């Protein structure tokens, strides 16, 4: 019932993320330089080492608001990149899946943590 746990927890799930070289498109903004027309389909980019930095500065209140900026990474490649047999596109569904898998838990034990604290 560590209603703090998630932090840690995050921080970890982040160093494998960067880790897979599956995140390898994702570690840093999109480079508008090499993609010119990005802005024009994305509104809000979003990148590891921005959800990273955003973690670091103590601007998360919850892992749901980190979960939903790394699940914005993968939309922004799903409407960037909607070929479905686009490299990326691959990255990201594996990485995502990834993610998933070991966000879900950071999650539920912060749900529980919060319900039990407000008991
Ligand atoms: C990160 C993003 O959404 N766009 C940049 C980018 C990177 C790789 C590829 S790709 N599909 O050739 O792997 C297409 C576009």
């Amino acid at each position: 019932y560590d209603i703090q746990a998630w932090k840690k927890q995050c921080e970890e799930l982040l160093n494998l993320i960067f880790q897979c070289e599956d995140s390898e498109p994702f570690r840093q903004p999109v480079d508008l330089l090499e993609y010119p027309d990005y802005r024009d389909i994305i509104d809000t980019p979003m990148d590891f080492a921005t959800v990273r930095e955003t973690l670091e500065a103590g601007n998360y209140e919850s892992p749901m608001e980190l979960c939903k900026d790394v699940r914005l990474i993968f939309s922004n490649s799903k409407a960037y990149t909607p070929s479905k047999r686009s490299r990326i596109y691959s990255m990201s569904l594996r990485l995502s899946a990834f993610f998933e898998e070991h966000i879900s838990s950071v999650l539920s034990d912060y749900k529980s943590a919060l319900r039990f604290h407000k008991r």
